[PDB]
């Protein structure tokens, strides 16, 4: 029978031979069947037969006479086949009479795929306003919005309603989002404790961003403002140190008693749901500076989902790797330092909304700097995480990471020729993090901790690696200077809290707080944040909320 022929071969997309077999076996009885025609096209274009698909579709009878159903289906298809022309008037003709008719399950689908195709053929507003009348459609509300606040208001999330309606929210949300236009500005105050000259490291970071759309994408434009402070050098006497630093240890500095330094920078980039890519500068000013960026793509590979990135960063660890510093006046006056990063790195995850997730990623980067020892690394990161609470708006994990590292060459020293940021031969680290979110009608938050275990090894190393620096009396004593080697193990904890309140539409203010203490010699940071929003966002807030990250720390 022709009803359960049809039925068979569409049960299984909601898969590929069997349906086009049932289909087939439909047009043996009734060969004019355009319901069994289509299910074929939809079958073979799932397969990728774009090719053969376009040339079926056009094997069917005209439109003098259909369902809304069937027409939505059929401009799908060619929408997605590459003829946006009959596509864009079928959609123009349906939209309309979907809007006449009283609020059913056909319209609401006709005019929410009529507003997604608006949107991906270019005309964002009246996407939304088709969207606008999507949500009466489909029961939302029984009148229609007539302004932001009532439009975003509906866009909340619910645990009673259907998948519909569900889908409608969350695209009408995801469209207006990505339409509206965002100004923030954050301060950072960060660092971690040290030597006095060099690593007793406090720095600022006043970073402003501008965030608009363009095309289905979003354009940003981003200033940071940087101010490094590291103390200045303990003298022993007679106004000299030998810190191991510079060339004082082979013979006693005198001058620069005081060291800090700060610089502006910029950057540009444009983000997608597939493509990503950002380019800037160093923060002018230190004493060198380079031209930083990078270059992502992400898709969909079974049921995973992967992501392959290529890169050029600072290294923001220290005063040194950032901006470089420069050797005492009297010794030998050189400048040195500023570690740059550049390499790629593939990222793998699966989560499908249940109780567990995965994800992974590794990278590979060469280093690289002004008078500093060329090295490279590889490092390999993984994480699994079990939802105990997975609710809309309130989700508590808890779940295990594990992280390994290896180095080339320790260069962890910040003597002439060495470029002070951490870098260990192999380095092991597993972690159990426990976290925490939820939102609230005015607030946002989430809490977080992670208690771990480390261990770290780091072989013995010249102390001055870049021989032809050294002055040529000095050489026979650099010569016999190094730094000596060691392993050590041991446990740490990290903790993070975020927490954001919107005061009005277009007003948000945030804090958050990120203590480092699992032995990885990273920087702690507390910043302030406040963001505008142009047209306002009274719906759900991001959970979590998403702060500002520096540009160095890209």
């Amino acid at each position: 029978s022709t009803r359960i022929d049809l039925t068979l071969a569409d049960w299984a997309q909601q898969d590929y031979t069997a349906a086009r077999a049932a289909y087939q076996n439909v047009l043996t009885r009734e060969p004019a069947n355009a319901d069994a025609i289509l299910g074929l096209t939809e079958v073979d274009i799932a397969a990728g037969d774009k090719a053969a698909a376009r040339s079926q579709l056009a094997k069917l009878p005209a439109t003098d006479n259909a369902s809304l159903n069937t027409q939505r289906r059929v401009a799908l298809a060619q929408a997605q086949l590459g003829d946006t022309a009959a596509a864009q008037r079928t959609f123009n003709k349906l939209i309309p009479q979907a809007k006449s008719q009283p609020p059913s399950m056909e319209s609401a689908m006709v005019l929410r795929d009529g507003a997604k195709f608006e949107a991906q053929a270019g005309d964002p507003t009246q996407a939304l306003e088709t969207y606008k009348d999507a949500m009466v459609a489909s029961g939302v509300t029984t009148t229609r919005p007539q302004d932001n606040d009532t439009f975003t208001r509906l866009t909340r999330n619910d645990e009673k309603d259907d998948w519909l309606k569900r889908g409608v929210r969350s695209d009408a949300a995801d469209l207006y989002r990505q339409q509206d236009l965002n100004v923030t500005l954050e301060h950072d105050y960060w660092g971690s404790s040290g030597t006095g000259g060099y690593s007793d490291l406090k720095a600022h970071t006043t970073m402003l961003q501008v965030d608009a759309p363009y095309s289905d994408g979003r354009m940003f434009f981003r200033s940071d403002f940087v101010n490094m402070n590291v103390g200045s050098f303990s003298t022993n006497a007679d106004g000299k140190w030998d810190d191991n630093w510079g060339t004082c240890t082979l013979q006693d500095c005198s001058g620069n008693r005081s060291q800090s330094d700060s610089g502006a920078s910029v950057a540009v980039g444009w983000r997608n749901d597939v493509w990503s890519w950002d380019i800037g500068t160093t923060p002018m000013g230190f004493n060198v500076v380079d031209v930083v960026g990078g270059i992502s793509y992400s898709d969909d590979i079974g049921p995973l989902g992967y992501t392959v990135n290529a890169h050029r960063r600072p290294i923001s660890s220290s005063l040194l790797a950032f901006g470089g510093q420069k050797d005492s006046p009297s010794n030998t006056g050189k400048k040195w330092g500023g570690v740059r990063a550049d390499g790629v790195g593939l990222s793998l995850s699966y989560d499908k909304g249940e109780a567990n997730g995965v994800w992974a990623s590794l990278s590979g980067d060469q280093l690289t700097g002004k008078n500093v020892e060329d090295n490279w690394r590889v490092r390999w990161m993984t994480g699994y995480y079990y939802k105990v609470i997975n609710q809309n708006n309130r989700r508590v994990t808890i779940g295990l990471n594990n992280m390994i590292w290896h180095y080339d060459k320790d260069l962890s020293g910040y003597s002439l020729g060495q470029g002070g940021y951490y870098s260990p031969q192999e380095y092991l680290s597993f972690a159990i993090p426990v976290m925490w979110r939820e939102r609230t009608e005015n607030w946002s938050w989430e809490l977080g901790a992670s208690g771990s275990w480390s261990h770290s090894r780091t072989k013995t190393m010249p102390r001055y690696p870049l021989m032809n620096l050294i002055p040529t009396d000095w050489q026979e004593e650099a010569a016999r200077q190094s730094n000596d080697g060691g392993s050590s193990q041991g446990f740490g904890y990290t903790a993070r809290a975020l927490l954001e309140r919107r005061v009005t539409s277009n007003w948000f203010v945030g804090t958050a707080i990120d203590i480092q203490q699992a032995k990885d010699y990273a920087p702690s940071h507390f910043l302030l944040y406040v963001r505008y929003s142009a047209a306002g966002w009274q719906g759900d807030m991001d959970l979590p909320p998403q702060p500002l990250i520096p540009y160095a720390d890209w």
